[PDB]
């Protein structure tokens, strides 16, 4: 798992994602987006976006991106111990949204982008490491639950 240190330095950063959510979340979306089609087409609602400009300008996508790192937002704090809160997402990303473990590779690879983008010089490589290991805990975690259910 992480360290005490290492846990500082996750919600720390976090601060940085806290100030401004909705920006934060939609770019995380387009990144991923952008950087993988394949991606928007698990989304009904997103699939008719055939540009970032339409990305960019969709007021639901950030909608989205908040109530997409907002759910993270909450893992993290738990520190590790997000058993309640990790399952019901396992499960839903699993089974109802076909997520493969790949596309969680993916957005936690946008997460560390995004981060650097909007805060450059301001992500330390300390930090880089910290919240590295906490989004490899949570996809770990999460791909345990995905064998448990054979996805
Ligand atoms: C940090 C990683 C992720 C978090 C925290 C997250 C969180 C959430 C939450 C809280 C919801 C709404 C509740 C639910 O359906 O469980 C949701 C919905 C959804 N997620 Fe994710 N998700 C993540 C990664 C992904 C990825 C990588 C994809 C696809 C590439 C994806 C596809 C979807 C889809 C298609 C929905 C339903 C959207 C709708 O039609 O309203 N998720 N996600
Ligand atoms: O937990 N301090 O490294
Ligand atoms: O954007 N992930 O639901
Ligand atoms: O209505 N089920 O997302």
């Amino acid at each position: 798992g992480l360290s005490d240190g290492e846990w500082q330095q996750v919600l720390n950063v976090w601060g940085k994602v806290e100030a401004d959510i909705a920006g934060h979340g939609q770019e995380v979306l387009i990144r991923l987006f952008t950087g993988h089609p394949e991606t928007l087409e698990k989304f009904d609602k997103f699939k008719h976006l055939k540009t970032e400009a339409e990305m960019k300008a969709s007021e639901d996508l950030k909608k989205h991106g908040t109530v997409v790192l907002t759910a993270l937002g909450g893992i993290l704090k738990k520190k590790g111990h997000h058993e309640a809160e990790l399952k019901p997402l396992a499960q839903s990303h699993a089974t109802k949204h076909k997520i493969p473990i790949k596309y969680l590779e993916f957005i936690s690879d946008a997460i560390i982008h995004v981060l650097h983008s909007k805060h450059p010089g301001d992500f330390g490589a300390d930090a880089q490491g910290a919240m590295t290991k906490a989004l490899e805990l949570f996809r770990n975690d999460i791909a345990a639950k995905y064998k448990e259910l054979g996805f």
